[PDB]
């Protein structure tokens, strides 16, 4: 019943208390002073330190040990380019990473089980498959309704006066696909309430008798038959999505 960012940055705060720990690692724990460290940041332009490592940790940042132990192996790296690939500073920097290697193989388990409580559908392939089949509704049925090319992409401000005044949650059929590919959709009731905003924005703006609001409703409804026709395909998506959620939780 506790948050997992918080265990997890625990974790990795006190992996960077051993590490600091280490012998001779004094300059990795700050970052590098550019007005006595000559071009170290023409030569260095992704540089990272103990410092700046801890404050990410403490911003919950690192969702996971890999974007954690990507950052610090880039105090190697950076080291190996300014100092030299066998500096006495390098093979300093690389114990810190070696050290931090034993202690994330020796909680391996638990960072696991955090990971994808913090992640509960990274790489589910039930919200993949969600998201691919909202996808091909989206260009093979509710982009070939005619003349629905209006709605296919953002208003253009230019052309329609005052839009974007009348409309202050502007939706089209463009940015749908981009929330799609974002995994934005857990399930069909959020994906409709984008879906009816370009009609409820068509009625605002161009009125119910408008022939861009009968397209609108169109478009709609093709969506709303064509979920249907796929109702227990959809269920069955929608349920594994939320029961790993709520599965992930709980084994925190």
């Amino acid at each position: 019943r506790t948050d997992p960012m918080v265990t997890l940055s625990s974790i990795l705060e006190s992996i960077i208390n051993d590490m600091r720990d280490l012998p001779n690692t004094y300059p990795f724990h700050t970052p590098v002073n550019a007005k006595v460290v000559k071009d170290y940041y023409k030569i260095i332009t992704r540089p990272m330190d103990l410092q700046t490592l801890r404050e990410n940790v403490r911003k919950r940042l690192y969702p996971s040990r890999e974007e954690f132990r990507e950052h610090l192996e880039l105090i190697v790296k950076n080291s190996a380019t300014y100092n030299g690939p066998k500096h006495s500073l390098t093979q300093i920097s690389q114990s810190m990473l070696d050290l931090c290697d034993e202690k994330l193989k020796e909680k391996e388990d638990k960072l696991a089980r955090l990971e994808k409580a913090i992640n509960p559908l990274l790489d589910d392939d039930d919200q993949v498959a969600f998201s691919f089949i909202l996808d091909n509704i989206v260009t093979q049925k509710m982009m070939a309704v005619p003349d629905s090319w209006p709605f296919h992409h953002p208003v253009n401000k230019k052309f329609v006066p005052d839009y974007y005044k009348v409309i202050v949650n502007p939706m089209d059929l463009e940015t749908i696909r981009k929330n799609i590919s974002k995994h934005k959709y857990q399930s069909r009731e959020s994906f409709l309430d984008d879906v009816n905003l370009i009609l409820a924005n068509s009625v605002k703006y161009n009125g119910p008798e408008s022939q861009y609001t009968k397209t609108a409703q169109e478009i709609v409804n093709v969506c709303y038959q064509t979920l249907t026709e796929y109702d227990e395909h959809l269920t069955q998506l929608e349920k594994d999505i939320c029961t790993a959620k709520e599965a992930a939780l709980e084994e925190a």
